[PDB]
Order: C-alpha cells, then structure tokens, then sequence
C-alpha cells in the first residue's frame, strides 16, 4: 500500500481549473506550493510519481520536472523509452502499478486533468486531496474540478493569502495519551463548576463549524465562528436592558490577519457600505444620526428613535441626536456637548489627531490609545460605548496592528460590523501614517447571542468558510476625513447569502 | 505486559504522605480521586489490583475496597484464603504475578507505603505516577514519598483546587497526522513573515517552561509562563522611553481561576504586601507616593523621583507627587488636579462607588466599567495608565469575574503585580457587593521583556510551578476603603526564591 494524493488549484465556487488549455490565473506561490508538496519525501533513494493528463502534459511544454517522475496518461503518445524521467501509460489503472512494482517511488500524485481527476475519483484511487481554492469567478472556464465525494472530509484550511490582489486558501481533504483525557474527565466528574475546564466546555459537533477540521483550523474566520460555538455552548441565559434575553459568556478574544487579507466574513453577506459610512461618520466627529439615514444607513435607527430617547431620559433631545457618542470622544474628548448642530471646533481633546501624529512621529511609543469611555458624558449618550478602547502598534517592519476592547458584543449583528470597522480604520491609519496593515486582535468582555438569532446563527454555522476578500484604496488621501465610498475597492468577495436578523432596541 | 501506576498524595515540598499511622490532611476530593482513578477500567469482567504495605492496610481499618482486589505486602500476615478480595504476598517482586497469571486483572496500582513506593521505584516496576501535591509544610511528617527518578517526566498538571482552605494539584508522570504539519511547514517556507503563523512561532524547548508537559498544561501559571516563552521567542527587539530596550509582542491574554485558588505566582516569591498596599492606596484615591514609601513600598520610587519628574516636564511637582494617576481617576474622574496635599473630596466622578452600587443594584448590567485613561489629564500624570480599563461581570451563580486591558506590560515586574492586584480587587468588590470571586482575564497590548531581565526570567522558566495559594479575608467590611493588611490571610504559599530585577525608570 502506498499513498496517492491529489494536487489541484480550483476556483472558489465553480471549481474551475483551466481555460483554453491554460490556467486562468498566475500565482507563483501556488506553483511553488505544488513544487514543494510534490517534492516532499522521506527516502532520498526514492522519487515521487506525478500522474497527469496528456493535455496537461502539453500545457507544461512537455518538459520534465526535476527530482520527480511524470506519468502521462494518453492513448496516442508512444511509450518513450528515451526519457527516463517521463513515462506513458494507456489507462489510469495500469499507470498505478507503482504500488505492486517499482520500489523507487515513495509517493504518488495526481497533478491535473479533469478527465483524469474525475476517473481518479470514480475508481477510488485517491487518499488525500490538496485543494488550492482561488477567489475569482467572474471569468471564463472550460475545465472544472469534479465535486468532492462525501467519502472525503476537510482536515485543514490555511489562512487567506494574497497575490496580485487575488485571495487564495490551502485545504487538505482526507478519505475517512488516554491517561490525560481520562484524568481530566474524572476531575470534571468530581469537581463540577469548580473545575474551570467545565466552565469552558468544548463546543459539541452539532454546533461546531466544520467539525472534521480539528487541528487545521488555521483560517481566521474560525476565530469568530468558534467563538459563536463557544457562546452557543457555555452561554448563560440572562436578561438585559432589552426585552430579548441573551446567552452570554465573559472574557473572549479573536485574532485576525490584515497583511494578506481583509477580515470580512464570508459565511454571511455583510453590508460593507454601512460599515464604512459609519466609520467616516465617526472620524468626522459627527453625532447627527440623520446624516446616516440620508445615506441609507439605518444602523442607528432603533437607538436613535424619539421613543427610545424619551425612555432613557433624553426627551429634550432631537429626533436623531445621539449625543457625545463615538467620534465626539475621538475629536472632542471632555467637550461640553450641547446639540448636534453646534460647532464644536477647537473644543475638547482631539484624540484622533494626536493618535496619528504620535503614530508617525513616534511609532515605538506604547501610548497609542483611542478611547470613547467618558464617565462624565455617559449619561448624555444615547448608548454607552461598546467598542470601548483601542490601542495601536507599529511593528519593526512598518506594519500597523490594532487591539480593540469591547464591553458588549452582539455576535449576530455588532461583531462583524466591529471587526470590519476597526479593520478599515486600521488600514486608513496605516495609509495616512505611511504604514501597512498588520494584525487585528479583538478582546471581548460580555460576548452574547440574542435568543432571536438562534436559528440564524446556527444556520450560519452550517456554512464552510471561504477565503477572505481584499480591500484596496483607489487613492491616497492627505486627511483621514477625506475618504469616500468610491475610493474603496473590495476584491474577490464571494460570500454566502445574507442572513436577516432583527436588532434588539 | 500490564500497566502499573503509582497513586500518591504528598506535600508540595517535603513530599510527606503520612503522620502517626494516618494522613496529615482530610480531603474528600482526593480520596474520591483515588477511588475513581483506581476504579477506571475497560473490561467489566476484570478488576484492578491494589498493592499496599501492611501499615497502609492497617490504616484503612483492614477493610476491602469494593470492585477492587487489595494486595497486602507483609511478612507476618497469613495468606487469608477466606476473603477473595484481599490477598497477601511475602515480597513486592513476587506480588507482581498479576502480569504472568490471573488475566482477571486489567490494571495494577501501587496505592501506598513509603517502604513500598521506594522499592517499587528502585526495582523499576512503575509505569505511571499519579501525584497529588498538597500545599502544607509547617506540620509534622514521619512518612515521605521518595524523590521521582529522572526516568519519569510530567505530562499533566491540573489547576489548583481548594478544600478547607488547602491548595492541591493533580499531576501525571510518565516513564519515557504528519500531513498537516508538513503542509504548514511548507507554507511557512514559501510565505515568510507574510504567513501570520510564522509571526507567532511556538516557543522553543530551551525557553519552554517544563517542556515535557505538552497537552496537560492545565495550571493557570502556565498562562503567564507560556506568555513569557512567547515573548522570549517572537519578541521584536525595540527601544522605548527608557534607556533599556525591550523584546516586544502585541496582542496577548492570560486567564486565571479565582474560585478554587489565588493567581499568585509560585515560580517567584512575589511581594504580596506591596501589591495590596498599592491596591488600597489606589482605592483611597491617594496620589501621594510618600504614603506608599512610609509603609516601605518602593514600587513608585523611580517614577516619583525629582529627577524623573523634572525630566518628564514636571519640575514644578513635589518630591513624590505622582499627579492624577490611578485612584484619582477611580474616585475623582475629570477632576482638576492641583497637588497631592489638596482635598479632592466630592469633586470629579467617583467611578468606584458607582461601580459597586451598580454591581449590587444591577448585576446583569453590561456597563460595569472602571477606566483610568483620561486624555485631558495624561500630561499631568507621572506615568500614563498601564492597566488602562477594567470590566466586571456577575455570573448567574453569583460569582464576580474581572477583565483587565493593559496597554503595556513588564513581564518581569509589572505583570505579576497587576494579576495579583486585580485579583485582590475582584475579591474585595465581591465581598462588598456580596458575591464570590470568579475568573480573571487579562488582555495585554504591548507584552514586552526588558533586556536586563533576560537571565532572570530564563532562570524563572527553569522552575516547575507549584499550586496557587489561597486568599481569605479575616473580617467583612462595610466600606471597601476600610481594608487593612492584617485582614488578609494568605494560606499555602510556598514559592521559589525571589528574583531580583531592576525597574527601568
Ligand atoms: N488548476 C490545476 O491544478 C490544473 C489545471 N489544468 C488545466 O485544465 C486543462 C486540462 O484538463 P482537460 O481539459 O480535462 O484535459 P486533460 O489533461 O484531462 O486531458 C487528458 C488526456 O489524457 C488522455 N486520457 C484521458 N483519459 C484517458 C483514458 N481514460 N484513457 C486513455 N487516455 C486518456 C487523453 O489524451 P489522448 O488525446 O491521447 O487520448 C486526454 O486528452 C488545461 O487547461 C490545464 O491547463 C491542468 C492541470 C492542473
Ligand atoms: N498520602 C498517601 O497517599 C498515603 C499515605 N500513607 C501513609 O504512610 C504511612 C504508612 O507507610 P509506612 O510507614 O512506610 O508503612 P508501609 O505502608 O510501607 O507498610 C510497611 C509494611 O509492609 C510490609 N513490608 C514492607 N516492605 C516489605 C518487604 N520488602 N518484605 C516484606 N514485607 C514488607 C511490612 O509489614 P510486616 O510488619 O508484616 O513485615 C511493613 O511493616 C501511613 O501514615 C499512611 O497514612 C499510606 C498510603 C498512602
Ligand atoms: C500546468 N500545470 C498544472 C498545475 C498548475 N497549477 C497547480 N496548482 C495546484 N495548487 N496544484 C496543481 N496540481 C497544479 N497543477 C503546471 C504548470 C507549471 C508547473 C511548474 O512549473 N512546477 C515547478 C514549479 C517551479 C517553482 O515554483 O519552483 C516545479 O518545480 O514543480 C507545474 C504544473
Ligand atoms: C489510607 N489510604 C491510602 C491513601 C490515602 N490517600 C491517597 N491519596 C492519593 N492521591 N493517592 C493515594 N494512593 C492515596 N492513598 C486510603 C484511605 C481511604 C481510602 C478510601 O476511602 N477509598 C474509597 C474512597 C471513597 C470516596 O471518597 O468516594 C474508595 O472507594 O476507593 C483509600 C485509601
Ligand atoms: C448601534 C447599535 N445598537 C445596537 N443594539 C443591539 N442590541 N445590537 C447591535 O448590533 C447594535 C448596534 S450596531 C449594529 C450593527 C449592524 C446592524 C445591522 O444593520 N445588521 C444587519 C443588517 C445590515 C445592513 O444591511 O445594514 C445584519 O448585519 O444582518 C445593526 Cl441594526 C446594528
Ligand atoms: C509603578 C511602576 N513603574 C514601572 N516602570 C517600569 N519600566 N516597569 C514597571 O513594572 C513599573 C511599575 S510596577 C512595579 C511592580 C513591582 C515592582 C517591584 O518592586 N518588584 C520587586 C518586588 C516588590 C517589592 O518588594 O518592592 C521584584 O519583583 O523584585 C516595581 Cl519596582 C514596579
Ligand atoms: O458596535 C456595536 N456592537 C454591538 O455589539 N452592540 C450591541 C451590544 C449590546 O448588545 C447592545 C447594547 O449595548 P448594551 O450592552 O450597553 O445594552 O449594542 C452595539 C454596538 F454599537
Ligand atoms: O502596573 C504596571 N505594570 C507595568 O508593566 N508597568 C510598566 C509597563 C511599561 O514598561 C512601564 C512604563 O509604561 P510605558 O510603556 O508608558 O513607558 O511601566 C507599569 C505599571 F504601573
């Protein structure tokens, strides 16, 4: 018995692999990945056999690959005994004689050919599958990769990488000490909630997104999905200011990469425009909710309504005057707030300006902090800061990383919007200060799920993640307040259908 | 061949197991652990054999244990053929006939007897060791547990549990798929710093605290030690405001249990008194450094000196006037600071009082937040807030959990002090509001190690952790500012010797 793995780069959705006898993309990192994954061996006296179709053999210019033996499947190509590195077989089955004979082969790889892939799956010869998903679908294909049968299960999903503004992943599909575990279980039986391990139980398979991927959960959307599962598992059913109770856990975190991708969820279509518009609405220090409604953004409607304002003791306030909320504390901290129409120029502390100036004039500083929690202004605010305080960090390789603490997190609505918002903000601060995006760490206090989002989020958990999109700015601005929606280019975003969820006012 | 494990509860330091023919402690959880770990089996048709000394057999009142076969080692006790659950052998070697014969035995356990333990180790018959470390040493022993030979390695260390104010651990000593790993390594070779996984490399064995414990690192001091290893591994060498450069990483966290223990480091003797004194110094809202110095606490000496103050542009300030720092922002937020001698009573916003009142009048609130970051007062402060913002959470079972965000962390000096300080603070807030301590999560921004603490911390990493101590209050106070050092009782703290490290001014 010898291992036979499949290596293939297909598109994310339609699984296209070629067009007009060639690849519909040019990713050097992918070809390098193929090279290293096919050259991987233990015995130095052995080589790896590469099975490919005749047309694929024509595609590579009919030239052998070093340290490997290319096996060409063709009904016309003569058995060339000249080249000792290339061999031709009449059928796929006979080509796999490497098992019974020729001990100079350590591993067998199916490298390409839809006609080859399909009958390599149909006749069941494949043990492992190395799938390289590529994020582009608005192009033309003529050669596709056959749908993976249910006999295979994903065991690995790498982070999203970027080459020429193209997002791509690396996945592995597999055909499928006791003492410590037993001891921990026993301690979990003796001590109940006393044992902290029992307070943080591992999510069950029924609510675990892609359960088959256990040790290879490298994709950073899992940082959010596994959190969703954790709140779904250990979430204490508790009440709150709203009539809708939540299942809540305390003390969590999510990590994200922004260098090679953009942390925008693919399991659900997220309204990016509203996120950006809200972000620049903050940056300007604007507190007028109507300005968001005029631009068809209704995320501050429920927390802005006259009824809600009169209910929280702000009946004197205008229809959509949210008060000294986010942005007003960014640009005018400790500034005496009157109405949303007043001109607060020069008043208060401009945290954003000092933040930028400190970021570019003193990068290795440890005080790059933007806060929104003002005890003196909390009573005037329509809604206390959820994404409370953020800190920024300039790495040695000129990258900008962002940490955000969030006191309360709506994993259904608030969370993705926050992730994307601070990602975009980090990118803006990066471009303005002349840096590159780095990492985004979000530390969550009260991580909760509303009881009216149960079926929806459980539906979202039933979706296997896709590679993160890319976010590029079309122009470089001099002032951070000059960003426009037309200046934003979102590349390679192919998410699952949107999920309608109601906001608890 | 059959597995032979040793089960033993010994003291943490001198490894005492008995006194005057009985146990020097009474822990029901420990005896229950013994019962479950000795009753653990696969075959229902088989039983487990329990080998013990004659004196141990006398200790249990000479009564058999259910579902187990007790093997008594004695040169005087007659071979009782009456009881089929108890059997007597003349020597330990002959006693291990359970291997060659009697297939009705599935596992073999050495349950007690120093005379038995010592020659069970000396003749090498033991495969596994279940050690229950107990935290008390100021008592009398007459029977000890022999020192574990180098042939054994720890693979597990449970969290610290508490019974009758006694701390204890559960440890296991053992006598000692590739595809995903290969793929990740290859991707790490192709992509360099581009791959985020390579930016967060797993610490090397040379700087990994107790490397043998891989999957059983349950002890929560590992939350700090593994962080130390991570910064020691991936730490970017960068400069700062002080002349001493640091190795720094960004975005980390540490979790801690406070229900069954107290997160005070045992790998280094931490000055708990200074921590507490600083804490109540904060609670009172005092900014006078001398008040801390008068009580022989010199942690705020360097950041208070006249030279340092004049250097940071505060030459007008008195010898130890630290300005609107911690406590002043807790009790008098946005209060105009003059000197440390002025009476700031009634002025500013009392965050702490409102925090307590909200905690006891509305536990399920999501705004339980105490902040210290005030942009308007940063220029006056001798040192901007490191432990910036904290949030508190009242669980359904009336427990108090605490989250703390820290912008900058000195893993040598500041970190343990912060952990212990907010732990004690959480306990105080728990008692005052009528709750019990829960969990402590610390989210760290700039986690760094000063270059003059290298050899010291590398020395600290060479010490295998001991169970966390216990913290009990001797009296219940009506006001949180009424806490005294005499009211604090630290039980079972047996740490490694102190490690002298200098503070970078
Ligand atoms: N993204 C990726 O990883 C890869 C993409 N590609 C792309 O896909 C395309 C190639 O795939 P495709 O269009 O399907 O062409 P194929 O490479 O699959 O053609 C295979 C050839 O092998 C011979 N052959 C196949 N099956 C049999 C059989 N059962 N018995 C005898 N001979 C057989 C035939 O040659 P003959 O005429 O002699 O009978 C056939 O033309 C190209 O555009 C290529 O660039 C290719 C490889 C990898
Ligand atoms: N903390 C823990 O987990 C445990 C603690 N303990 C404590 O330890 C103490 C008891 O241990 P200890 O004092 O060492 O006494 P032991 O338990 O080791 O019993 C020793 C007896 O076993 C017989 N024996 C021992 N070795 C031999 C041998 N090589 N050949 C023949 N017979 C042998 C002898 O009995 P004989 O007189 O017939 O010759 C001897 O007196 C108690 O205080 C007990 O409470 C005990 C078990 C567990
Ligand atoms: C047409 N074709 C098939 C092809 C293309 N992309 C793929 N991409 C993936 N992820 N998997 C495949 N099996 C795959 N196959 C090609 C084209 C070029 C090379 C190639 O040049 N390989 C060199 C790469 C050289 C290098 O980057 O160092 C090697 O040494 O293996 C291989 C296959
Ligand atoms: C004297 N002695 C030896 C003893 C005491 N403490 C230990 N503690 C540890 N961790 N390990 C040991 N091997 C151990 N042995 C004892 C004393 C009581 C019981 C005992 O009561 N066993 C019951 C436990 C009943 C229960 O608590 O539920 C059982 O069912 O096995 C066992 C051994
Ligand atoms: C400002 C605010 N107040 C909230 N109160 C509760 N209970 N939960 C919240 O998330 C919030 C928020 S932030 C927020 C973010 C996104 C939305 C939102 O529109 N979510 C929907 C629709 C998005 C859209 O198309 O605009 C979704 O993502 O599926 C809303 Cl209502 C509020
Ligand atoms: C207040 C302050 N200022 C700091 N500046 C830098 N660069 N680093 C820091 O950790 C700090 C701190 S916090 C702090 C905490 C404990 C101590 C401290 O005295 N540690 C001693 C033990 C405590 C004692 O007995 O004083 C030690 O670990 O050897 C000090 Cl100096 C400062
Ligand atoms: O960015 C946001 N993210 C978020 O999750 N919320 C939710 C969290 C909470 O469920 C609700 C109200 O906050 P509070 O917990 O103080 O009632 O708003 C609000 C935001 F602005
Ligand atoms: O509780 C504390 N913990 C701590 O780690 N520091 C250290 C962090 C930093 O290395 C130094 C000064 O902070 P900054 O980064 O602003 O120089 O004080 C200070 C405290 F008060």
């Amino acid at each position: 018995e010898k291992n036979v793995s499949i290596v293939v780069a297909a598109s994310v959705l339609s699984s296209g692999i070629g067009i007009n006898g060639q690849l519909p993309w040019s990713i050097s990192e992918d070809l390098k990945f193929f090279s290293k994954i096919t050259n991987n061996k233990c015995d130095s006296n052995k080589k790896n056999a590469l099975i490919m179709g005749r047309k694929t053999w024509d595609s590579i210019g009919r030239r052998p690959l070093k340290n490997r033996i290319i096996v060409v499947i063709s009904s016309s190509l003569p058995q060339d005994e000249a080249d000792p590195n290339v061999v031709v077989f009449r059928n796929l089955e006979d080509s796999i004689e490497n098992l019974m004979n020729d001990d100079s082969i350590e591993n067998i790889f199916v490298c390409g050919g839809e006609s080859i892939y399909r009958d390599a799956l149909k006749d069941n010869f494949v043990d492992r599958i190395y799938l390289t998903r590529v994020a582009l679908e608005d192009i033309e294909f003529d050669t596709y990769f056959p749908e993976i049968p249910e006999t295979f299960l994903p065991v690995y999903m790498s982070q999203t990488f970027c080459t020429k503004n193209i997002s791509y992943d690396f996945m592995i599909f597999e055909k499928q000490l006791k003492s410590i575990d037993d001891t921990v279980d026993l301690l979990g039986e003796i001590f109940g909630i006393r044992k902290m391990g029992n307070r943080h139980k591992f999510p069950k398979e029924e609510i675990y997104n892609t359960p088959s991927i256990r040790f290879g959960r490298e994709h950073y959307e899992f940082q959010y999905l596994d959190l969703l599962s954790r709140v779904l598992e250990n979430g204490a059913y508790r009440e709150n200011r709203t009539g809708i109770s939540t299942y809540s856990i305390f003390g969590q975190m999510m990590r994200f990469d922004m260098r090679e991708s953009f942390p925008l969820l693919t399991t659900k279509k997220v309204a990016i425009r509203s996120i950006f518009e809200e972000l620049i609405w903050f940056i300007k220090g604007d507190t007028n909710g109507n300005h968001l409604i005029e631009k068809k953004v209704y995320i501050w409607s429920g927390n802005g309504s006259k009824e809600y304002l009169e209910r929280i003791g702000l009946g004197h306030r205008e229809e959509n005057d949210l008060g000294p909320i986010y942005g007003f504390q960014w640009r005018h901290y400790n500034g005496e707030y009157k109405t949303m129409h007043d001109d607060y120029t020069g008043v208060g502390v401009d945290q954003l300006a000092k933040l930028i100036e400190t970021l570019k004039n003193n990068p290795k500083d440890r005080r790059h902090i933007l806060t929104a929690w003002n005890p003196s202004a909390l009573s005037q605010m329509a809604l206390p800061p959820c994404h409370v305080l953020s800190q920024y960090y300039v790495t040695n390789d000129n990258c900008l990383s962002c940490n955000l603490y969030q006191r309360s997190c709506d994993l259904g609505l608030g969370s993705p919007f926050n992730i994307a918002s601070y990602a975009i903000l980090t990118m803006m601060l990066a471009q303005v200060c002349g840096y590159e995006p780095g990492e985004l760490a979000i530390f969550i206090g009260d991580a909760h799920i509303y009881e009216n989002h149960l079926t929806q989020l459980k539906e979202q958990l039933s979706r296997t993640p896709r590679p993160f999109p890319q976010l590029k700015f079309k122009r470089k601005v001099e002032n951070i307040e000059d960003f426009k929606w037309e200046d934003i280019e979102l590349i390679g975003y192919y998410p699952y259908p949107t999920i309608k969820m109601d906001m608890a006012v």
